[PDB]
DNA sequence: TCGAATCCTGGATC
DNA sequence: TTTTTATCCAGGATTCGA
């Protein structure tokens, strides 16, 4: 014990003089204060008994800029349950058993929503058991679950209890919870000495948020060449950092052979970056100092670009070197996880942010790339080898390229990053960097946890993971799941609207819209705009011209039209489907539960049944032969955990050992015994959802839905005032403004990423309120949805491409399109409506809507008043100018998930899944896929545009077969060569055989396992002839080679190319071109020449020849 | 000996 | 002690049937 203690005693004195040097001076003396609250910490300090206590620091700043520490004394507890009567008996035991460890023993009535019959409004004894410190909670803890684990198994006093719950919320999460407290407020905090706990109190008047000090950081090194750093060989050469939008910079004066002077880099006026510059003589001295004008400006906030990965270690074994140690100068540690972490302030690494919440592609998440999109302008680069040259023949382009990544880092964390954490924060239990880190399902269940506690909901404990559980029919499961999202790509080619096209429509599609026009007209001003329709006069005007033109449309059905080109869209569809139909994990039922409730009697109206669709994937073999398999294994005997240990029997396998190997046998036996290893089958299946349960869940959906529209509109408006006091001129207002814009920006923000999280969460392995059901009845009906608007628009037009929640049409120009309502509200003397919206949620209303809606009237009558409510609304975008749509090689099949789009203005408005926007991925034909695109604007009629197209694919062919004949060599390497990213290490693909994988291999071969040693590798590799005969994955040939030195370069070329006298290694003599020449060609295919076919034009290019199944088809239709 | 189907991985679209 | 799902493309290799 004492051992314990002490180490706790040293650490927290340790820690609280680190944060006393930083300034966060403990609040001393009676008093009261107000402070924004930044961080929180857990701690333990003496009671007035001199015994140890669990508490909590909260960390406050000032609006001066003076800071303070409070510490708040709490106590953990855990709930546990009893059989009848046998608290009294129990929690007496409990007390002279686990005396003095135990503090305060209760009981406490909970509502907990699982007990039979609740809804008449039981709810059953609780005993709370609270403990002085969690060292002593996790003891009893441990001694109490061994009995409930078998209590458990079959459903003396400590056979009695029953159940435990709650037992393993964190302590911080927890005190947040309870006592509601919540970082980036204002608070007042009340002290009276140790004679009183202390009182902290917020308050909502205060809404200015501090500027608390920020600095940014970047490192760069020496190495050797051709290699990557390591930090026992290699000294770092300079470091740059921003403070406030100050720079600086130090160098290393052994390598640089100049001093550097001070200058200015400013890509933008948005962007001052100004640079003082310290050259020192030493790498020991340029260490120094970096720690020196840390402790002398005290930060709190420490940014910099994927630090965890090299900076932090580099500058931490570098330290060490020179005998100064990072954990006492500056406090940083890694933790247990391989994170760096420290108390005094908060390290924040944007690549975690661009990596979650940025929807940037992999592509883009390189540095550079990510600043290119979201600032705005072009960083410069320098070749990785060159710096080392550099460093001596011109120093002051390297300090150039050093000064560019700070600048960019500090800017991007300020504008992006840094409204958006401390914004989360504000709803959210949670440290920053914690906010920061977790999954997104983590943040959606604490909110969920503090929405449970304040109802005096008892939390359900987390979802037992079942192992190799049995099909209902006695085969073993590989999976379940539910059946997902509806696709289809009905259609390909060039579609604009400058060309005529040819429509079929069905007349009586026409005359059935006609005969309704005024009900939809009606419901769309009514239900949507909420304008009732007595307000608007000219209303018959318009609808005499809707009629006019759709029985204009209704005599000449087949017809040539230009198109008009529009996507249909449902707004936050599946949030809307759950609050339709009341769907919560915890109302579905089962018979067993409505049979015992007293409000199940005849003519109740409570049970709404949903259909969703299983499929599991099982086994052959049947249960007796799995139970044979099983019984040999009552026999058998088993490797130890390591070496040394002796052979295990089978109760000394753990359950997942014991679950994998009667995978492997009965994988085996299947193997050989059966055809087949595995079966489907797809299974409807159908579900109660009781509609009384309570509603917590849903309503914090619909307050998160409110509150994100009331921001939204918040920013717009400030946003209009920004823009008018920037008119006026005035800083201050300016100033003020674009606070409060940046606020409800990041507010609304915040609020949309909760919304989005909140389907995801309910399927997490785990959860603790976790469903299955739920997660495919809203799939199924989104796909019922989605097939209802097929099934319209293929009678009125042609739909070209079908997704989850939208759908992309053709219409014919005569089409009704929009109308301008005249009305006499003074706020909205008009209203504007599109009348394809409206024919499309009239047709959503009468199916979907619900009729069952329930909410109870008065909570101590048992009445319950029926509603009813449908939020599922279409809405429309466009027109656009122009879509292209690719196909297929194979005969059967289109390419879904692939298109391209431009607006009226020509500019590009969408280009999805093309390989011109993926990671590591070959540039030529991205620079001809980026060119093709541009090139389908031109033209006015399919011949020319198909004419026009080829004279980009030639110019490439030209290429090919000229094997670059005037390019510049330096051109063709990045031209040709892949790079491929591997994810995992190389040991862990075992057997597995790739290109990847096999060039890395030959990078071990090349430079050693100081390559290989981490995961992340990227592998440039060009494609080599002269194995003749051997598989691709043979030949690949890393581009590092060709700046080896010569006689490594021809010695391993010569091994690789197995061509002993081999006279010629230039690449132009190497390349397999005729390989790149069909990668190009199957791309130019599936782009120009088969859609071209299928477009009733001849092929466009004649060195490309048509699969045989085409060439027969055109050869028989002709 | 020759052709088709299944499998695995890295990365995108909703 | 941790951890959001499902549908789809392109490339390369291995096994079974005619
Ligand atoms: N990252 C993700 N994780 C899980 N499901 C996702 C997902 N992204 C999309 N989905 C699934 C679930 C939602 C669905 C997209 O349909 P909505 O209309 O709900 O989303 P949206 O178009 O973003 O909203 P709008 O801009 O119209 O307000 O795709
Ligand atoms: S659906 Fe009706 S009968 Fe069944 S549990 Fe709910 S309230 Fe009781
Ligand atoms: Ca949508």
């Amino acid at each position: 014990s004492s051992v314990s203690a002490l180490k706790r005693l040293e650490r927290s004195q340790w820690t609280d003089k680190m944060d006393l040097r930083f300034g966060f001076e403990r609040l001393k003396e009676p008093g009261e204060k107000t402070g924004w609250l930044i961080n929180m910490h857990p701690t333990e300090i003496l009671d007035e008994d001199k015994r140890l206590g669990s508490a909590v620091d909260y960390y406050f700043i000032q609006d001066d800029g003076s800071r303070f520490k409070v510490a708040l004394p709490y106590k953990p507890y855990f709930y546990i349950a009893t059989r009848k009567g046998c608290e009294r008996e129990v929690s007496s035991f409990l007390s002279k058993k686990f005396q003095g460890k135990i503090a305060k023993v209760e009981t406490v009535p909970k509502e907990d929503l699982d007990l039979p019959n609740h809804l008449v409004g039981l709810k059953r004894n609780y005993i709370r058991l609270s403990f002085h410190t969690v060292e002593d909670l996790v003891k009893v803890r441990k001694e109490i679950s061994p009995a409930v684990k078998k209590n458990r198994e079959q459903d003396d006093q400590l056979d009695n209890i029953v159940d435990m719950r709650e037992y393993d919320v964190p302590y911080h999460i927890r005190l947040s919870i309870d006592l509601k407290i919540h970082v980036a407020h204002w608070y007042n905090v009340r002290y009276r000495g140790n004679a009183f706990p202390v009182e902290i109190t917020r308050r909502d008047d205060l809404v200015e948020r501090p500027d608390p000090v920020v600095l940014a950081f970047a490192i760069a090194t020496t190495k050797l060449p051709l290699k990557f750093p390591d930090a026992e060989t290699d000294q770092i050469m300079m470091i740059s950092y921003m403070i406030d939008g100050q720079g600086y910079l130090i160098t290393n004066r052994e390598i640089v052979s100049e001093d550097i002077e001070d200058f200015e880099f400013t890509p933008k006026p948005e962007y001052e970056g100004p640079f003082c510059v310290f050259n020192e003589p030493d790498e020991a001295h340029l260490i120094q100092r970096w720690f020196e004008h840390v402790q002398e400006t005290k930060p709190t906030i420490m940014v910099t670009y994927n630090g965890d990965f090299f900076d932090w270690p580099f500058v931490e074994a570098r330290a060490a070197v020179h005998g100064l140690s990072m954990q006492q100068e500056i406090g940083f540690q890694k933790d247990s996880q391989g994170e760096y972490k420290a108390p005094q302030c908060i390290h924040m690494d944007c690549l975690r942010w661009v990596k979650r919440d940025s929807y940037l592609p992999v592509g883009s998440h390189n540095l550079k790339a990510a600043a290119k999109a979201k600032l705005g302008y072009d960083p410069v680069e320098l070749d990785p080898e060159d710096m080392c040259r550099m460093a001596t023949e011109q120093p002051q382009t390297l300090a150039t390229y050093s000064v560019s990544d700070a600048v960019a880092t500090y800017y991007l964390y300020m504008k992006y990053v840094h409204p958006f954490i401390f914004a989360l924060c504000t709803i959210i239990p949670m440290e920053p960097d914690e906010v920061l880190r977790k999954g997104s399902g983590t943040l959606c269940e604490a909110l969920l946890m503090v929405q449970a506690f304040h109802a005096n909901i008892i939390f359900p404990n987390k979802q037992e993971q079942e192992f190799n559980k049995l099909t209902d029919d006695g085969h073993v499961l590989d999976s379940e799941t539910y059946v997902g999202g509806h696709v289809e790509a009905l259609e390909s080619g060039v579609f604009r609207s400058d060309i005529p096209c040819r429509f079929r429509m069905n007349p009586a599609a026409f005359d059935f819209l006609l005969q309704r026009v005024e009900k939809t007209l009606r419901h769309a001003l009514e239900e949507e705009e909420k304008v009732p329709v007595e307000q608007v006069t000219n209303f018959e005007e318009v609808c005499d011209e809707i009629k006019s033109k759709l029985a204009s449309l209704k005599d000449v059905p087949s017809r040539i039209e230009c198109p008009l080109i529009y996507h249909l869209d449902v707004g936050a569809m599946y949030p809307n489907i759950i609050l339709t139909n009341r769907l919560q994990p915890s109302a579905m039922v089962d018979e067993a539960t409505c049979a015992a409730c007293d409000f199940n009697k005849p003519g109740a109206n409570c049970q709404r049944k949903m259909a969703w669709q299983w499929r599991g994937e099982f086994m052959p073999a049947s249960r007796s032969e799995y139970h044979r398999i099983q019984h040999q294994l009552e026999s058998e005997k088993f490797p130890p955990l390591f070496p040394e240990g002796p052979a295990r029997a089978f109760h000394e396998l753990s359950r997942e050992e014991q679950a994998k190997y009667e995978k492997r046998r009965l994988a085996d036996y299947c193997r050989k015994a059966y055809k087949k290893i595995h079966i489907t089958k797809v299974e409807e299946r159908l579900t109660t959802i009781c509609q009384r349960e309570n509603s917590f869940y849903v309503d914090t959906v619909r307050a998160f839905r409110d509150r994100r529209y009331e921001f939204k509109g918040l920013h717009k408006v400030w946003k209009k005032k920004l823009s008018a006091a920037v008119e006026v001129g005035d800083a201050a207002e300016v100033k003020r403004c674009k606070n409060m814009e940046v606020l409800y920006d990041s507010l609304q923000l915040a609020h949309k990423c909760i919304l989005n999280s909140f389907y995801g969460y309910v399927m997490r392995k785990g959860a603790r309120w976790y469903s299955m059901e739920m997660a495919g009845i809203v799939c199924f009906t989104g796909a019922n949805i989605i097939t209802q608007a097929r099934e319209l628009i293929e009678q009125i037009g042609r739909p070209l491409e079908l997704d989850t929640d939208g759908i992309w049409c053709v219409l014919p120009n005569s089409f009704p399109e929009n109308f301008v309502f005249k009305t006499t509200n003074v706020k909205k003397p008009k209203v504007t409506i599109s009348y394809p919206g409206a024919m499309l949620n009239i047709m959503v209303k009468e199916g979907f809507t619900n009729d069952q809606y329930q909410e109870l009237a008065e909570p101590s009558s048992l009445t319950y008043v029926t509603r009813s409510e449908n939020s599922i609304f279409f809405e429309v975008d466009g027109p656009y100018l122009a879509m292209i749509l690719p196909a297929s090689k194979e005969e059967g099949k289109k390419l879904k998930k692939r298109y391209a789009v431009f607006n009226e203005d020509g500019s590009l408005a969408e280009l999805k899944g093309f390989e011109v926007k993926r990671r590591g991925e070959l540039q030529l034909i991205k620079i001809f896929q980026s060119s093709v695109f541009e090139a389908f604007l031109k033209g006015s009629t399919l011949e020319e545009v198909y004419g026009s197209v080829a004279k980009v694919a030639d110019y490439w062919l030209d290429v090919l077969y000229s094997k670059a004949a005037n390019m510049p060599d330096s051109e063709l390497f990045e031209l040709i060569s892949e790079n491929r990213s591997m994810s995992r290490k190389l040991e862990d693909y075992g057997e597995q055989k790739s290109t990847s994988i096999s060039t890395a291999k030959r990078l071990a071969e090349f430079l050693g396992d100081q390559m290989v040693k981490d995961a992340g590798l990227s592998c440039r590799y060009i494609i080599s002839r002269k194995p003749e005969g051997s598989p691709v994955t043979e030949r690949a040939i890393p581009l590092a080679i060709f700046q080896a030195e010569p006689t490594v370069r021809k010695h391993f070329l010569r091994k690789w190319l197995k061509s002993s006298s081999l006279q010629d290694f230039d690449i132009r003599a190497i390349l397999d071109w005729d390989y790149y020449i069909e990668r190009l060609g199957s791309a130019i295919q599936k782009i120009i020449t088969i859609p071209a076919a299928l477009q009733q034009v001849k092929n466009p290019v004649p060195r490309v020849k048509h699969p045989d199944w085409l060439h027969k088809k055109l050869l028989e239709k002709n």
